[PDB]
């Protein structure tokens, strides 16, 4: 089936009550479940069909008259229909009791085993899983569920809501009884068993005074690696309560880590859920990026409690309503927390090499689509991440105090129902006309961001009369059109601007968002004292494709001097494309016409001095420094040529960088020794509450020098790479694997990093994810040796994907001409698809441009997916990924 948005139809059922019983044991686990339900207002005498996958019968019941199958039910393994004859017509009990496995259950969906700790995962049909449900999010219910388990096996036992009874069982067992009055969607339940250790902390909240309990809860073996969550979940919550005066309206938030988990975390009322890369982490166990990733994944889970929990979506369509809006809440959060520019600059390069991809690609869809068929394959970073600009742009357009304002009128209309997106522009409308001082102006062109799939593209043209002093910006915006719109419309595009005196560096106009509402419209200002130089998009104002017809001069100016951190990232990343660009086709020609001898043009030389110049600014930030001497993503690339070889991308980039080190090298030297006093500083070392996001930016600055040191083979550095290698900070040593690729002590150092990376379960997975990204020639051999050895027969997603994935980014062997690469990946695509196909589906990551590349290697993949379609077992989410990415 597909289901349509247009087609959302209330129930004709409602369940007001679930009562659960889940004994846990040793084979196998019993749900007993006790439904309180009602007919609904648009029944119509329809059949009473339950959701139910998976699950061993051994009982049903209406009012306690236990139901004959075959006379009066059907059951499919996937649907159980109760015929409407034996259905009561007023306020009813279903019960039944079913058999289900977590021990075998690897695709950590429903109820499954993590190690030794039992957890459930319910988004988004995961309950369906447990028990019989009309597993859809507007089904509210209120849930009291007792929990039963070995005692010595599973001493610590969760659930939502608040223990009101803990009793001893005979033959060493015990229980637990949760009672959660507040309604909720299934989704939202949750359940943990195991021998759980925790930090606690009471938050005491801000206006209310209330007095909450914080728990965050691991495997006995990690506990110590708990304590910057629960840093980060206090600091979430004191945001909340100061960005949106939100405060958390339970008695207790329990965090729990798991080792299995298909994506970060899960926002479970009152019992978020984590996968533990993304709860756990230490100073001498843990890469830098796991103080960021932490910090951003408890914040969204927290932030859900409001968008999410406490607002609920009226269906799955609405989707991007909760994740979009979470990640908005989550990127202000970061912003606000780690005070640096490259915060924002993360998630703008996210977007413009992951999300532009997809949404040029087969798989383009609208942040609300208008229809699926595997629910799973919805979430997507169009709907979390383009969402989120979506999100963000509705505060560019208010500014701060009325989008509170707005977002305080969503809150209060909408606490404690149901919503959907008209529901938030609605809301952000009435500040809209508080704003405008006007009632009569609408947001109702805004929609258009909700339904029109696709990137735009502004472009800009610009007049400067020097005797008028008058400046004029043109703006042009195009959407292609693609399968969802045949004919694409004009959005509302907020269009963050300033005006950069080019002789002082200053700002020549306030600030100023453009409105572009037009298909093209014409700005102009007076006096205007000088011909400026734009500074367009501040921030990323927009989710776009930014063409600003600027020269490379022009782009050097505004990298040297303009007050804005994007636009000095975006002009930039500007004069790489346009290099990349032409000495790509300058390589192909000579490819192309067998060439014997040929010339490339140089890299612009005001260009490199500028960089140099940024890089000796000792006020200048170190995390600005490590974009500024990096080349533009590959995939963020791929958007702009067509028929991409990726060989001959490989020789670009490589030329590119060699040009700049061969006048840059003794920079990037000095700099990396004069960085490592403050970069490698052990001050805090043994302080978890301590967190120096500067600190870490400058050893990503220094990784960064190294890399391209390395690189560049600048005399002796090996020795600098083998004293890396003994710094005590993971970044750092894990650094020095990587980098020693290109030479002979790879393999001592690969060694030396394992044995200091086996004891710690996430620890190995960083040293599997920088063995599996090293620029080696003898990777193909490199990563049967991980099989062998290390990853093994392991089903935890986590192993599989620091495996692989890492790999495909590796432009010249991935994507070798034999099609080995697309093989090898295809093969674990397949193997995993048995056991989990949600993970499947994310290991097909790298064939998403498939379509993009030249016409041999697009033929190589497409080959390879036609493979895995026609796999006999294929699951549903796999094939009908596959189906769309291929156009079938
Ligand atoms: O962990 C992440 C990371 N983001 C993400 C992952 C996959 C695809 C798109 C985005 N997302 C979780 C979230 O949103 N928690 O609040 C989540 C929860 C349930 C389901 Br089903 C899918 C994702
Ligand atoms: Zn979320």
């Amino acid at each position: 089936k597909i289901h349509y948005r247009k087609d959302y139809k209330p129930s004709g059922f409602i369940i007001n009550q679930v009562t659960l019983n889940i004994n846990i044991h040793d084979q196998e686990t019993i749900v007993r479940s006790v439904l309180d339900m009602d007919i609904s207002k648009h029944n119509v005498g329809e059949d009473l069909v339950f959701d139910g996958v998976g699950l061993k019968i051994n009982e049903i019941s209406i009012n306690n008259k236990k139901l004959v199958e075959g006379e009066e039910y059907t059951y499919d393994n996937e649907f159980l229909t109760i015929f409407s004859k034996f259905v009561p017509k007023s306020k009813f009990a279903f019960s039944s009791e079913v058999i289900i496995h977590p021990e075998t259950n690897y695709a950590l969906t429903g109820l499954y085993k993590s190690k030794n700790i039992i957890v459930s995962q319910c988004e988004a049909t995961g309950f369906r899983r447990i028990t019989f449900f009309i597993d859809r999010p507007d089904m509210m219910a209120k849930y009291d569920v007792t929990v039963t388990a070995d005692k010595e096996k599973y001493p610590v036992l969760l659930s939502n809501g608040d223990k009101v009874n803990e009793f001893e069982i005979p033959g060493g067992r015990h229980g637990a009884r949760f009672n959660d009055p507040p309604l909720k969607p299934c989704y939202l339940f949750a359940v943990v068993a195991g021998d759980l250790k925790h930090l606690s902390a009471t938050y005491i909240t801000k206006y209310t005074k209330k007095k909450v309990e914080l728990y965050v809860f691991s495997e006995e073996k990690y506990v110590s690696k708990l304590q910057w969550a629960l840093e980060c979940l206090k600091k979430s919550m004191a945001f909340d309560e100061d960005y949106f005066g939100l405060e958390y309206d339970l008695s207790r938030l329990n965090l729990v880590a798991v080792s299995d988990f298909n994506v970060g975390a899960m926002e479970n009322k009152g019992l978020n859920i984590f996968n533990a890369n993304s709860l756990l982490a230490s100073k001498k166990n843990s890469i830098d990026f796991s103080y960021a990733r932490i910090l951003t994944v408890v914040g969204h889970e927290y932030f859900h409690q409001y968008t999410g929990n406490r607002v609920t979506l009226r269906d799955w369509f609405q989707l991007t309503l909760k994740e979009g809006l979470t990640v908005h809440r989550e990127n202000l959060f970061s912003e606000e927390m780690t005070k640096t520019v490259t915060t924002r600059l993360s998630h703008v390069d996210l977007l413009r090499s992951v999300q532009f991809l997809e949404d040029s690609s087969p798989l383009s869809h609208p942040i609300r689509p208008e229809s699926y068929v595997s629910m799973e394959n919805f979430y997507t970073t169009t709907v979390y991440d383009k969402g989120s600009e979506v999100m963000r742009m509705y505060l560019t357009i208010l500014g701060e105090e009325y989008y509170k304002k707005g977002f305080d009128i969503y809150i209060k209309k909408n606490d404690g129902n149901t919503a959907t997106c008209e529901d938030f522009n609605y809301a952000m409308e009435q500040a809209y006309k508080m704003k405008k001082a006007d009632n009569s102006a609408n947001l109702n062109q805004y929609l258009l961001w909700f339904s029109q799939s696709g990137t735009p593209h502004v472009s800009f043209k610009y007049n400067y009369d020097a005797e008028k002093k008058q400046y004029s910006i043109h703006v042009n915006q195009y959407t292609k059109p693609d399968e969802n719109q045949k004919e694409k419309k004009p959005l509302f595009i907020p269009i963050s601007v300033g005006l950069i005196n080019p002789e002082n560096g200053k700002e020549m106009i306030s600030q100023t968002t453009l409105e572009l509402t037009k298909e093209s419209d014409t700005f102009v200002f007076n006096n205007i004292a000088v011909k400026p130089i734009p500074s367009l998009f501040r921030g990323f104002s927009a989710p776009v494709y930014i063409e600003d017809q600027l020269t490379d001069e022009e782009r050097i100016l505004l990298l040297k001097y303009d007050s804005d951190a994007f636009v000095r990232y975006n002009s930039c990343t500007n004069i790489y494309m346009k290099q990349i660009l032409m000495n790509y086709n300058e390589f192909l020609k000579a490819k192309n016409e067998k060439l014997e001898s040929f010339q490339l043009t140089p890299v612009n030389a005001q260009f490199i001095d500028a960089i140099k110049y940024l890089l000796e600014d000792p006020h200048a930030d170190a995390g600005f420094k490590s974009y500024i001497v990096s080349l533009p993503q590959d995939r963020y690339i791929i958007n702009f040529v067509s028929n991409l070889d990726t060989d001959v991308l490989a020789d670009t980039k490589e030329y590119i960088y060699k040009q700049i080190g061969d006048k840059l090298n003794d920079v990037y030297y000095k700099m990396f020794k004069s960085l490592e006093a403050k970069a490698d500083d052990l001050t805090y070392f043994n302080d978890e509450s301590h967190v120096d996001f500067d600190q870490m930016n400058m050893r990503t600055l220094r990784n960064t020098l190294l890399s391209l040191l390395s690189k560049a083979q600048y005399p002796n550095i090996l020795n600098e790479i083998i004293e890396h290698s003994k710094s005590p900070y993971p970044s750092n040593w894990l650094t020095s694997l990587s980098v020693s690729a290109y030479f002979d002590k790879y393999f001592e150092l690969y060694d030396k990093t394992y044995k200091l990376s086996k004891d710690d379960e996430l620890l190995l997975q960083e040293w599997l994810k920088t063995v599996s990204r090293s620029d080696r020639k003898d990777i193909y051999e490199i990563l049967k040796k991980l099989e062998n050895e290390v990853l093994k027969d392991s089903k935890n997603p986590n192993d599989i994907r620091a495996v692989y994935l890492p790999f495909t980014n590796n432009l010249r062997r991935f994507h070798d001409i034999s099609g080995k690469g697309y093989k090898l990946i295809a093969e674990v695509i397949t193997k995993t698809d048995k056991f989990n196909p949600m993970v499947a589906t994310q290991l097909c990551e790298p064939f998403k441009l498939w379509n993009k590349l030249d016409t041999k290697r697009q033929e190589l993949m497409l080959n390879e997916m036609n493979t895995m379609l026609q796999e006999p077992q294929i699951s549903n989410n796999l094939k009908e990924y596959l189906l769309r990415l291929t156009n079938k």
